[PDB]
C-alpha cells in the first residue's frame, strides 16, 4: 500500500487518463490523491480520490470544465483545417504556450502540498517540465495519455504530430525535424530560463524531461510502434487507461437506443465540436445518413441543431454509450481512439490536430478505420466509409480481436509490481 500523487494538466484528456489508471492501482489497496483547480475537485471526488486543490486566480472556481479548451479551439478554429505544419507554428506552440502559463501557476504550489501529503510516488500527465517535481526528491512517473509517437524519437523515426510513418521519404523526415528545431528555439529558450531559475537543467531539444524513474504510457500492444524497436528505454506500456465507470448523466433520453438502426457515436473529444461551421457541415453530411447519430455537441451546442435522425448534447457520458454503438467517428483523441478499440469498436478519424493526426495515420495504417481531414472531407468520402466499415466483417473482427487483447492484457501486474521495486530502491 502507497500514497500515488497524481498531477494532471487541467483537461479532459490529461485528467481522465490519470483516472483511469488511480482506479487500476486503488484495486491494488494505493491512495491515489490529485492536484488539481477547484472546478475539477468535485468531478475527481465522483471516483472517491482525494484532491489538493491548486490555486489558479485565472479561472473561476466554478467555470464549466469545457470553457477553458472551448474558447481556445472557438479562438483557433482557422488553424485546424490548416496543414501539419502550418498548423505547428500557428496552433501547436500557441497550445504548448497555454500548458507552460498553467505549468508556471501550479508549479510554485506542489512543493508544499508534497511536504504535506508526503507521497510515496508521483505520476505526471504534462506537456512541460516541472521543476517542483523533479526536484521533490521523491520517484516521479511521467504518465503519456497522448499516442506515444514521441517516445520513439531518435535517428530515422518520424517526429510526432505529422501523420508521418516508417514509409515517409527521408527528405521529408529531415525536413520537419530540421523545422521543429528551428520553431521551438524561442519557446524554448525562454521556457529553460525558468527551469534555471528553479535550479533544473534543461534538456538539449525537449520542454519535457523523461522521467529518470519510469514514463508510463497508453497504447494498445497491437498498434504499438513495433516497426520502430521495441518499448523505448525507461517506459512501460499499459494497453488502456480506460475508467470503466464515468459518473455523468447520459445527457439524452436512453429511449433514443429504442429506435431500430445502427447508432454511431459522433464525437470531436471533450473540445473540438467548439468548430461550430465544422460540426454544421459534419452533420449536414451525416444528415444524409440512413443511420443514427449521438453527438457530443460541445460548448456552443445551442449554436446548431441535428437533424432527426440525430440526438446530442452538450457533453455526453461516453463509457454508457460506446458498448451501444456500432462505429465512432472522432478526432483521433488518444483517449476516444483507445476506448472505441477497448469495446470492439471500428473508427473513422477526423484529425483536428497534434497526435491526432498520429492516431489518423495508425488508424489506415493498422486496417482497424479510416482517416480523412474534417475539414476537407467529401460528402461521398464520408458516407461510403461509414458503410464500407460497417458492413466489413473482416476489419470488424480485427476490431473485435483488439478489444480482447487490450481487455486481457495484465500488464497492469507489471506495472504494480515495477512501481513497488521503483519505491524500494529509492528508499
Ligand atoms: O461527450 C464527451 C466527450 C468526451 N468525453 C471524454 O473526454 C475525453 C477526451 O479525451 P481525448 O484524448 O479523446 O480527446 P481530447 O478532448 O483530449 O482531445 C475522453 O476520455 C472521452 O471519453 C466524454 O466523456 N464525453
Amino acid at each position: 500500500f502507497m500514497k500515488i500523487f497524481f498531477i494532471p494538466m487541467d483537461a479532459f484528456g490529461h485528467v481522465n487518463a490519470c483516472i483511469g489508471l488511480a482506479r487500476m492501482l486503488s484495486e491494488f489497496e494505493h491512495q491515489c490523491i490529485f492536484a488539481v483547480p477547484k472546478r475539477w475537485c468535485k468531478p475527481i471526488e465522483e471516483y472517491n480520490f482525494k484532491v489538493e486543490i491548486v490555486k489558479d486566480p485565472t479561472v473561476p472556481d466554478d467555470q464549466d470544465l469545457q470553457k477553458k479548451n472551448g474558447d481556445f479551439v472557438n479562438r483557433y478554429s482557422h488553424t485546424l483545417s490548416k496543414t501539419p505544419r502550418e498548423q505547428f507554428i500557428e496552433l501547436l506552440i500557441p497550445s504548448i504556450n497555454r500548458d507552460i502559463h498553467y505549468a508556471k501557476i501550479i508549479d510554485g504550489q506542489i512543493p508544499t502540498i508534497l511536504e504535506s501529503i508526503d507521497p510515496d510516488l508521483i505520476i505526471i500527465d504534462f506537456y512541460v517540465t516541472l521543476p517542483s517535481v523533479v526536484n521533490s526528491g521523491k520517484p516521479w512517473i511521467h504518465l503519456t495519455s497522448c499516442n506515444p509517437l514521441n517516445l520513439y524519437a531518435g535517428p530515422n523515426v518520424p517526429p510526432s504530430c505529422f501523420g508521418l510513418s516508417i514509409d515517409t521519404d527521408p527528405d521529408t523526415v529531415i525536413s520537419y525535424k530540421q523545422f521543429i528545431a528551428e520553431s521551438m528555439k524561442d519557446v524554448k529558450s525562454d521556457f529553460d530560463e525558468w527551469l534555471v531559475s528553479k535550479g533544473v537543467k534543461p534538456e538539449p531539444f525537449a520542454i519535457s524531461k523523461s522521467s529518470p524513474y519510469l514514463n508510463v504510457y497508453s497504447f494498445p500492444s497491437d498498434l504499438d510502434y513495433s516497426e520502430f524497436g521495441p518499448v523505448p528505454d525507461k517506459c512501460f506500456r499499459l494497453d488502456h487507461m480506460v475508467r470503466l465507470v464515468q459518473e455523468d448523466p447520459l445527457g439524452f433520453d436512453e429511449k433514443f437506443f429504442d429506435r431500430p438502426g445502427k447508432k454511431i457515436l459522433f464525437s470531436l473529444g471533450s473540445m473540438g465540436a467548439a468548430d461550430v461551421e465544422l460540426m454544421k457541415r459534419l452533420v449536414g453530411i451525416l444528415g444524409k445518413s440512413k443511420h443514427l447519430f449521438i453527438v457530443s455537441k460541445g460548448l456552443f451546442h445551442d449554436k446548431y441543431e441535428l437533424p432527426e435522425n440525430m440526438i446530442g448534447a452538450k457533453f455526453l457520458n461516453q463509457m454508457a454509450i460506446l458498448p451501444r454503438v456500432d462505429l465512432v467517428i472522432h478526432h483521433g483523441g488518444n483517449n476516444t481512439f483507445v476506448e472505441s478499440l477497448y469495446f470492439g469498436k471500428p473508427s473513422i478519424v477526423l484529425p483536428l490536430f497534434g497526435d491526432q493526426h498520429d492516431n489518423g495515420r495508425r488508424a489506415e495504417d493498422k486496417k482497424i478505420g479510416r482517416s480523412f481531414r474534417p475539414h476537407h472531407v467529401t460528402e461521398d468520402e464520408l458516407l461510403m466509409a461509414i458503410d464500407e466499415l460497417l458492413n466489413d466483417k473482416e476489419l470488424n473482427n480485427r476490431v473485435l480481436k483488439i478489444g480482447e487483447n487490450i481487455r486481457n492484457s495484465k500488464s497492469i501486474d507489471d506495472f504494480n509490481k515495477k512501481i513497488e521495486e521503483i519505491i524500494k530502491v529509492h528508499k
